């Protein structure tokens, strides 16, 4: 039948439990300095912490090099005359000269460098180790990150200036940070999925410090690749896993992930018109296609429940004569499988946020969470089944969700979102 397929799917309470542990029984392995590096999830260090020193999370060093002219942007997080919250913003541009920005990478950084240098010599930011970001702009008439450690790393001098910052993720907490001052944790569920959150300085091995808070990348996406999550996967996401340019590598994101949700779909598709129950039995030379079931069409299918129109077109268009079962049997699987995907992301959220909740032991956590991604962004259905399913795991703890702001990724939303919270 078909009810008992979709049924393995299924994600009771205990089995999200489970999951939820394993994850954190995989925080503090990767956290752990004693294999941080043989772990599965990274939980990388981002320095955009927040410590008695002064450092603050909104403060970060933008970098725009584009063409013969870079300049730098600083942000720093203040007080202010009354003890409010404020964030000062100082530009500056460099010019590359001529006899440099014709010469080598190693010539053209070591410029970068010195200027860098200065610039935080002239504000006192300089040994504050500070958050990174790039960004890059093309003059139209009328890795980085590498070369410039190398440059800096050749200057003889203390290597205490910037710390790179790339991640999309950290820069939506970030950037959410300036909105809502209590957003403590990024997430990123869209093609692919990421997360993080504000750990306890007291509990990264690799940092020197002890007191305060710092932001951590956690990578999670590779969670499982470690046999965690080995017993709840699925013939489909097998089929995924061992069909993908990076077999056995990111599992986790495997079964979150925007980039295969339309693909498990197809294949739960497939499996059945397979065991005579779909299309009586016989799918289109398409519907046979990797890829061809995007997940686009899965947003499109759970947007609305009122009519199979929706639901009819996508698989008219794919080569197929619909049924009104046939729909609802899509129906099915669709809803299937993007809960479950949800589920799966529940889990971990939550892991997150619960051991968030340990640390500072009190009443209840007022905590918010920074997201942003087209699953997350173009999934109703998921979204609605995954701020419960979290919610549901997360005992006295008020967890709000905001989305990130409109027109901008990484470096980039951040520069921005505070050039504006700035101008204020
Ligand atoms: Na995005």
């Amino acid at each position: 039948m078909v009810e008992q397929i979709l049924a393995e799917f299924q994600l009771q309470e205990e089995d999200l439990k489970k999951v939820m542990r394993r994850m954190q029984k995989e925080m503090d392995r990767g956290l752990r300095l004693e294999t941080h590096e043989e772990a599965s999830v990274k939980m990388l260090p981002t320095y955009v912490r927040s410590t008695p020193e002064g450092s603050e999370v909104g403060d970060f060093l933008s970098l725009d090099l584009g063409g013969t002219n870079f300049r730098v942007m600083l942000v720093k997080v203040g007080e202010g005359e009354e003890g409010q919250w404020s964030v000062k913003t100082k530009h500056q541009m460099y010019s590359i000269p001529e006899d440099a920005m014709t010469g080598t990478a190693e010539m053209l950084f070591d410029y970068i460098s010195e200027c860098i240098s200065d610039f935080l010599d002239k504000h006192q930011m300089k040994h504050k180790k500070l958050p990174l970001g790039f960004t890059f702009s093309f003059p139209v008439r009328h890795n980085v990150v590498g070369l410039l450690r190398d440059a800096i790393k050749r200057r003889g001098d203390f290597e205490m200036d910037v710390v790179a910052m790339v991640n999309d993720t950290v820069a939506t907490m970030i950037s959410c940070y300036y909105e809502d001052h209590q957003c403590e944790v990024g997430m990123i569920v869209g093609t692919g999925c990421n997360a993080c959150y504000m750990e306890e300085m007291q509990n990264v091995e690799l940092v020197e410090g002890d007191e305060g808070r710092m932001c951590v990348n956690t990578e999670w996406g590779a969670f499982g690749d470690s046999g965690e999550l080995d017993e709840f996967l699925l013939e489909y996401d097998r089929l995924v896993d061992e069909s993908s340019a990076n077999p056995g590598q990111q599992l986790y994101e495997k079964l979150i992930g925007g980039k295969y949700m339309g693909e498990l779909v197809r294949l739960v598709l497939l499996r059945l018109v397979d065991e005579n129950l779909l299309f009586h039995g016989e799918a289109s030379e398409q519907l046979r296609t990797r890829g061809a079931f995007e997940t686009r069409f899965v947003s499109q299918v759970e947007s609305d429940t009122g009519d199979r129109k929706q639901i009819y077109n996508i698989l008219s268009t794919l080569g197929l004569r619909p049924s009104t079962t046939d729909c609802d049997i899509v129906r099915r699987a669709c809803e299937s499988v993007s809960t479950r995907a949800a589920h799966m992301c529940s889990a971990g959220l939550a892991g997150v946020i619960n051991r968030m909740r340990e640390s500072r032991s009190e009443d209840v956590m007022r905590i918010t969470v920074g997201v942003d991604g087209s699953v997350y962004k173009l999934h109703p259905s998921f979204k609605e089944r995954f701020h419960a399913s979290v919610r549901r795991l997360t005992p006295s703890c008020e967890i709000t969700f905001i989305e990130s702001e409109e027109g901008s990724g990484r470096g980039a939303a951040l520069v921005s979102a505070v050039a504006c919270k700035k101008a204020c």
